[PDB]
């Protein structure tokens, strides 16, 4: 029961992190790469750190682990122009992820 919800959400959040569009999303961001990005975003999110999450056994809901891409997502489009390569990555990256979400029934 909670190894179900653990075997679902790291095969979908391995298949993200696979997907061609994830790139941009799979460590923290480098503060040489980004222009007070730090001073500007607040609640930092990337798919490393969701990574560890998962292995120290903090994703006990869907929501949570929700909250955590969703924010990556959010992040993305608060820091980046709409048609920023990095912005357009995050919607097709956000499609594939709400596709895998559906795809395995994954429900509270
Ligand atoms: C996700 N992301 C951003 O949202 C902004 C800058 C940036 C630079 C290098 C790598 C990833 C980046």
């Amino acid at each position: 029961d909670p190894d179900q919800l653990y075997s679902t959400l790291k095969s979908i959040l391995q298949q993200v992190k696979s997907h061609q569009s994830a790139w941009p999303f799979m460590e923290p961001v480098k503060r040489t790469e980004a222009p007070g990005y730090y001073e500007v975003i607040r609640f930092p999110m990337d798919l490393k750190t969701m990574s560890e999450r998962l292995k120290n056994r903090y994703y006990v809901s869907k929501k949570l682990f929700m909250a955590d891409l969703q924010r990556v997502f959010t992040n993305c489009k608060e820091y980046n122009p709409p048609e920023s390569e990095y912005y357009k990555c995050a919607n097709i990256l956000e499609k594939f992820f709400f596709s895998k979400i559906k795809e395995a029934g994954l429900i509270d």
